[PDB]
């Protein structure tokens, strides 16, 4: 309770850090957008800010930003890849007008690897010409859909090409976004009338990938739900309606980062990400729909509700994608049994002992 409040104070971002960091990102992102808008393929490219900074749940330091460079793609037709629910081939319908994206077609299929390789090539050419800002491209590992840049040896930015489709959401999402009892059926209907996005992350095929495939993304809806998160339309707009939803997500994020640090010696928790705690947090919001279940004075119990549900996901080896229910973030194809059992034991110990990982 009071220990958690002190943790949240420590996690607060400094306004001086926010300002200098955003300015460095803006300088790079703006320069990259200008160049890309000169290419015919990436002509109508547009900025879409996503991830924890723009959801206001980034913790500790503003040193990681996520942006999508969305491309409006009309007349788009999807073909699910091998029942994976999240990965798709992209096609166009009947060539009614000739395409800007025709150079990336492998037959009738729009190749994600071709589009991403050219996107990456342009950004690489551009970063070694920026206004005396030190910018370096990093390719981690894990098949990220992003081009990752390090600015001033300090600030990471993920730049993700994303196709924008204004069509109805794919059938695999029909039972997802279960917000009806929390944010209302009205809101769910309005949200599902919004575009969805496809990012160039490929389905796995042995040692390699299906290099034409794309993956569904609802990162923009995640931001909208986090920034408009109450049952009451005035949640967090006045002194009588201060909930602790965002504080709970922040604490979950910090719990995971701290444990990943304490297990750096064998990198046992390497496969776990903040997106796992984010997804579990959205499910707890569905389970606890009332703002009164997130009262600021109940921070300790609400965080406990969050921790217990995440443990249950670990122990049952099931964490459903909030938008695609049959996509299991915790399947053995993605995270091994040993890793999940390991994190369960640690979170179990931390909970039973009032989170010593949070002591100063
Ligand atoms: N496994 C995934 N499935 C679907 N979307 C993902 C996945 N991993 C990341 N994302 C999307 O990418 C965005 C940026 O991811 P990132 O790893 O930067 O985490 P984040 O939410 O920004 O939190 P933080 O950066 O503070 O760890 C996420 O908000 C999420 O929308
Ligand atoms: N700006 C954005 C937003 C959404 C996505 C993204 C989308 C989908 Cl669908 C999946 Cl499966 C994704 N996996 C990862 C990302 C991602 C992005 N990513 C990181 O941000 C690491 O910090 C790597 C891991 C990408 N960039
Ligand atoms: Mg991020
Ligand atoms: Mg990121
Ligand atoms: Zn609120």
């Amino acid at each position: 309770a009071s220990k958690l409040r002190a943790v949240l104070e420590k996690l607060k971002l400094s306004r001086d850090d926010i300002s200098t960091a955003a300015g460095m990102v803006k300088g790079v992102v703006d320069h990259l957008l200008l160049r890309l808008k000169c290419d015919s393929a990436f002509r109508g490219v547009g900025l879409l800010n996503t991830g924890s900074y723009y959801e206001h749940v980034k913790i500790s330091a503003p040193n990681e930003f996520d942006v999508m460079f969305k491309l409006e793609v009309p007349r788009i037709q999807l073909e699910e890849y091998s029942n994976t629910r999240a990965y798709y081939f992209v096609k166009f319908k009947r060539n009614p007008k000739e395409n800007p994206l025709s150079q990336f077609l492998e037959g009738e299929i729009l190749s994600a690897s071709k589009m991403l390789s050219k996107f990456r090539k342009i950004i690489k050419e551009e970063i070694n010409d920026i206004k005396d800002t030190d910018v370096i491209m990093k390719r981690k590992r894990g098949g990220s859909p992003a081009v990752t840049l390090l600015i001033s040896e300090k600030i990471s930015v993920d730049i993700t090409l994303a196709l924008e489709s204004k069509s109805s959401w794919p059938a695999s999402t029909q039972e997802g976004l279960r917000i009806q009892n929390w944010l209302s059926a009205k809101v769910r209907k309005q949200l599902r009338l919004k575009p969805f996005y496809l990012v160039p992350k490929h389905a796995k095929e042995g040692n390699g990938f299906q290099e034409e495939t794309w993956r569904l993304s609802f990162s923009h809806i995640e931001k909208e739900i986090l920034n408009n998160h109450g049952k009451s339309k005035t949640c967090c707009e006045n002194k009588e309606e201060k909930c602790c939803r965002k504080d709970c997500l922040k604490l979950m994020k910090y719990l995971l980062e701290q444990l990943k640090e304490r297990f750096k010696d064998k990198k046992h928790l390497d496969k776990f990400s903040s997106y796992h705690v984010k997804t579990a947090f959205f499910h707890v919001c569905t389970q606890n729909p009332q703002d009164s279940q997130w009262d600021r004075k109940d921070l300790g119990l609400c965080f406990d509700n969050c921790v217990t549900y995440f443990l249950q996901c670990l122990r049952t080896e099931k964490l459903e994608n909030y938008f695609i229910p049959e996509f299991n973030l915790f399947s053995s194809n993605l995270i091994d049994k040993r890793s999940k059992e390991f994190l369960t034991k640690q979170i179990e110990y931390e909970r039973n002992n009032e989170f010593p990982v949070f002591d100063e």
